[PDB]
């Protein structure tokens, strides 16, 4: 066929019921994730090709960057709760990988302050049980698919994107192939 299991995607031996339709995992410590966000805009191009009605979910993971990795999963929970993902994603990536000015929870917090979230609102979110359960959800979703690598994308809890099997000579062609594959899997 044109799309083949084990080629542009793999199938989960252990499908995950009730999973989000399009589920993306990343880490701010993850170098391909930085590319995916800032150079390729994967999430965005996937959304542009997804059917009407399908919702898109993105979670941070703990298994990179030790203690700071967990702070970043909690900070991402804060971003989701406040709905400020689109204002902190770039400075978090650049703070961790480019300028390396993020070294502590307080540095993560500075990024939110600079993006205009108020201190009191940030600290209130950070400490909230709603954020605690949002962290729980991020962990559980990754646990459900026994996740050991990022970036990763899963469609309907049964298919996992496999970018290793796509031409990388052209970055645009790569992105469209990726997005088209998500759409195909979505319609499966």
């Amino acid at each position: 066929a044109q799309y083949e299991d084990g080629k542009q995607y793999t199938t989960l031996e252990k499908p995950v019921a009730g999973a989000p339709q399009v589920l993306e995992f990343f880490s701010f410590f993850c170098p391909h994730c930085y590319q995916f966000e800032e150079v390729l805009h994967i999430s965005d191009n996937v959304k542009k090709k997804l059917p009407e009605g399908v919702k898109m979910t993105k979670y941070h993971v703990n298994f990179m960057g030790g203690d700071l990795g967990k702070d970043l999963t909690q900070a991402w929970a804060v971003a989701m709760a406040l709905g400020v993902e689109d204002k902190v994603t770039v400075p978090l990536f650049e703070g961790v990988q480019k300028t390396q000015t993020i070294r502590s929870a307080s540095d993560i917090r500075d990024v939110f302050i600079n993006a205009g979230i108020k201190g009191e609102e940030y600290d209130a979110a950070w400490n909230s049980f709603v954020v605690k359960s949002l962290v729980a959800q991020q962990e559980k979703a990754a646990a459900d698919v026994q996740l050991r690598g990022v970036p990763a994308m899963f469609v309907n809890g049964k298919y996992q994107l496999n970018p290793q099997g796509m031409d990388t000579s052209n970055m645009d062609v790569f992105v469209q192939q990726y997005a088209d594959t998500v759409k195909y899997l979505s319609e499966k």
